[PDB]
């Protein structure tokens, strides 16, 4: 079988049916962290006890690092050909709390700081929200590409708390002051494990987490539901007031809709094809953006340009086609998870580089892959 797993973020959406397609093994959710072991080191125990399978593919929604990127082109390039790292679909990053209550919680991004930091630890400090007592911050123990994107948005936006928040896929790290100014802070492993936490009923009410918007609610309506899961960008923009947004894709597309390809010439590198936000635009960096729902980014695939068995090497290729197809593609199942489609240039530039067979750098190439690969 041909096995990948890894991000949980986007976990329900590659275990829909035909999402992945002929030859795949259902897909394990086990956080970026490991995924990334799995692939670059061919570590399937990440993934389960069974070690007699190899790993092929990787779901991510944390970046690989200058490191990682050097260590596999030293070691592994050379026998299973170029990693591939790509863009699997747009998110926003969900903001779930369990607090009754008939008004709508609408964060300002300096309240969602002060939350995040243990600044703001009782819901009255949150403006609007008819709200009183303890919050109890919910955050992933383990390495997790949700923790990254939502790392990534703090370090960029809160910029006026006592700490600052490094961008970092162990959110135990991320602030310079440590979760101690936190009381009672949870840690879970997993996005289904936070939201486990998160929906406890044993325990009081007042837990907040971050989260993918396919596990933020039971569905796609309950996004949109601000009594269960926060808006944010309440704020006031050229002195008018203005509302925050739901976590619904709607909400990000647009923004998706305007992240540039990388240029042509730097298509070889894996690290151009993953954009990533910040707080303003430059050397590849996109800045978060003034309208629509703030928080927001890729989740990401990787693969192996080569795979020794023709067969696998074939499905991985009709795997491409589908993701990346212009039509017969998996955009209905992308929407319905909550996520938002890759835009039709950035379609189109997936499969002009890792499909079309005379580009050198496609899944398969007959000259750059004839003797390499990785196991099957």
């Amino acid at each position: 079988d041909i096995n990948g797993g890894g991000a949980t973020l986007p976990q329900k959406l590659y275990l829909t049916p035909d999402v992945l397609t002929a030859g795949f093994a259902p897909y394990i959710g086990v956080g970026s962290g490991k995924g990334k072991i799995a692939f670059l080191e061919n570590k399937y125990n990440q993934f389960g006890t069974d070690t007699t399978k190899n790993v092929h593919w990787a779901g991510s929604d944390s970046k690989l690092t200058a490191t990682e990127l050097a260590t596999y082109a030293a070691d592994k390039e050379p026998g299973w050909g170029k990693l591939i790292q790509v863009p699997s679909v747009a998110t926003s990053v969900a903001i779930p709390f369990r607090k009754a209550g008939a008004n709508a919680v609408d964060l300002s991004v300096k309240e969602l700081c002060g939350v995040f930091s243990g600044r703001i630890a009782d819901w009255s400090g949150i403006t609007g929200a008819g709200r009183s007592g303890p919050i109890q911050v919910v955050y992933r123990a383990e390495s997790s590409g949700t923790t990254e994107l939502f790392t990534r948005f703090l370090n960029a936006k809160c910029t006026t708390e006592p700490g600052t928040f490094a961008v970092t896929t162990t959110f135990a790290n991320s602030y310079s002051l440590g979760l101690t100014p936190l009381a009672g802070a949870v840690a879970a492993t997993g996005s289904d494990g936070v939201m486990a936490a998160l929906n406890d009923t044993t325990v009081a009410e007042g837990r907040i987490t971050y989260i993918s918007p396919d596990f933020a609610a039971p569905t796609l309506a309950g996004l949109d539901d601000a009594t269960k899961v926060a808006r944010v960008g309440k704020g006031v923009v050229n002195g008018v007031a203005v509302e925050g947004k739901s976590p619904a894709a709607a909400n990000v597309s647009a923004a998706i809709s305007v992240v540039p390809l990388p240029a042509a010439a730097d298509r070889g590198n894996p690290d151009v094809w993953v954009p990533v936000f910040g707080a303003t635009t430059g050397g590849g960096v996109v800045a978060y953006p003034d309208s629509g729902y703030p928080i927001l980014g890729f989740t990401n695939l990787i693969f192996s340009q080569c795979y020794a068995n023709a067969t696998q090497t074939g499905q991985v290729r009709d795997f491409f086609t589908k993701h990346y197809g212009t039509s017969a593609n998996n955009d209905a199942a992308i929407e319905a998870n909550a996520f938002v489609p890759l835009p039709s240039n950035w379609k189109a530039a997936v499969r002009a580089s890792f499909l079309t067979a005379s580009n050198a750098l496609s899944i398969g190439n007959t000259n750059v892959c004839n003797g390499k690969g990785r196991p099957q």
